[PDB]
C-alpha cells in the first residue's frame, strides 16, 4: 500500500511482517531545522510509518496516542532505521515500540497505540 | 527552516512563550489510508512547539505526545497553536492544539531541556 | 473507590465530563527523597481523570501521561482538576491539571475506550 | 526507605545500576470501583521501580511518564515491574518499565527523568 508521505521523505519499506515493520530513510537537507540536526517531526514521522505499517499488518487501524522521547541529535547525511514491535494486541487497541536507530546508537525511543476500526 | 518550508508550513504568530503556525493537507501529506498522515500533523504541532520554546532560549525536545482525535482529508487548512503550560530554569513544557475548521484534529504535549 | 479511600482523596466537583478530586501529601505519600511520590500525584489525577471519563458511561483507561514540574513536600493541600478535551463515540480524552497553593504541579493527559 | 511503596506493600525484589524490580500483590485497597486494579496502583508500582532504577546513577527527579494500560487485574493478583534503562545521558535518561502478572505483559511505562 502506497504512503504519499512516507515517499515525499524518502522513507522505504524494509520488512513488513504479522505485528512488524523496518522502516529506513536518511536525514536530507530538507528534513533539517535551523539548527542544522534532523526536525524533530522527521524522526517521528519516520517512527510513526513503521508504527502505521505494522499495526495495519492486523487490520484497518489508525494512530490514537503516541509518544516520542529523542536522545540523539542527527545531521544531514545519517542513515537512519526504525524498528516497530507489538507489545499487545487487543480486539479494539494495540501498542507498539518503535525505536530508531542510526549506525547503531539509538536516536530515539516511539510509543504508539492504535484504534482498530 | 527547510522541514517547514518543504512541508509547505509559515509562521503566523510569534510572541514570549507562543507560537502559530499553519499549513494545508496536500497530496503528498497522506498515508496509505488516504488520510492526513500522522507524523505530517506531528509536525505542524512540533514546528509550533519549537518555534514557542525558543522565544525563551536555546532548547531541545525531550518527550512528546501527540493524540488524534479526528482525520483530515487533502485540501483541508490546518493550524498548530502553542501556549506555555510550565517554565523552569532547565525545562519548558507546551500545549499545542492542532485545529481544523474549528475542530479540535489533534493534541500535543511536549517538554524540551532548557540550553 | 477503595483506592482513593486508601488515600484520602476526597471528591470536590463532578459533572459531565468533569472532576475535581483533592487529598493532602501525608507522610506515607512520600518518596525516598522526602517529597510527594510521583505515583501518589499521579493516582490523584487519575482517579479525577476516571471520575470524569465515567460521567460518560463505562470506560477503560488506555494511555496517560503525567509531566512533573514542581515537587510538594508532607502536608500539602493538593488537588486534580480534570476536564474533557475530546468526545468521540468509542473514545475520550482529559487533561487534568494537578495544583497546589496557587501552583500547577503536574499535567496529566489521559485517553480511555468508551464501553 | 520508601514511605509510598511501604504504603502499599510494594517490595522491592532486585536493584542495581540502571536496573530494579518490585514487586506486589494487587489488594482490596487497592482496587477502583470496578473491582479492578486501579489505574493508580499499577502506575505506582512502575514508577516506583522506575524511581530506584534511575536513583542508582545518581539523584534525579521525574520530568515525563506515560502509562498504557493492557490488561485488568484482579484482587490476589502477583505483579512485578522491571525497570531497564534505555537511555543515559549527563542531565537526562529514560527507562523502560514493564508491568507483568504471570509472565503477561499487563502495563508497559515508559520514564524519564532530570538528573541533577
Ligand atoms: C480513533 C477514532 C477512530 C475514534 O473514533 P470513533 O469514536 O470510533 O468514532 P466517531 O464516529 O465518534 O468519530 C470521531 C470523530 O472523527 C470523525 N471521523 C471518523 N471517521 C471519519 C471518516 N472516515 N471520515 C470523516 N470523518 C471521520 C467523526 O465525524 C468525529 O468528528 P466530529 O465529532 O467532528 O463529528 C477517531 O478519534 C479518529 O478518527 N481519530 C483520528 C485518527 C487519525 O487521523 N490518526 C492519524 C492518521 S492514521
Ligand atoms: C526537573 C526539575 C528539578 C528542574 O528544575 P530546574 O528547572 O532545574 O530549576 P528550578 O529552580 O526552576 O526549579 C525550582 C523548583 O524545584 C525545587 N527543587 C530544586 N532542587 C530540589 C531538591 N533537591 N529537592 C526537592 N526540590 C527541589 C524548588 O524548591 C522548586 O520547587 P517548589 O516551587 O515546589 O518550591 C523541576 O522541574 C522539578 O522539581 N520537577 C519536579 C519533579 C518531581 O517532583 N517529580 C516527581 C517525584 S520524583
Ligand atoms: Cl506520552
Amino acid at each position: 500500500m502506497r504512503d504519499p508521505f512516507m515517499e515525499a521523505l524518502g522513507l522505504k519499506v524494509l520488512h513488513l511482517a504479522p505485528g512488524e515493520a523496518v522502516v529506513a530513510g536518511e536525514v536530507r537537507a530538507d528534513h533539517l531545522n535551523l539548527h542544522g540536526t534532523a526536525h524533530g517531526g522527521f524522526l517521528y514521522a519516520l517512527a510513526d510509518s513503521a508504527f502505521a505499517l505494522a499495526s495495519n499488518t492486523r487490520g484497518p487501524a489508525v494512530a490514537l496516542s503516541c509518544r516520542m522521547d529523542y536522545f540523539r541529535p542527527l545531521g544531514a547525511g545519517a542513515r537512519v532505521e526504525a524498528r516497530a514491535v507489538e507489545v499487545n494486541l487487543s480486539r479494539r487497541t494495540a501498542t507498539y515500540r518503535v525505536e530508531v536507530v542510526s549506525e547503531g546508537k539509538l536516536v530515539a525511543l516511539f510509543t504508539g497505540t492504535v484504534f482498530r476500526l
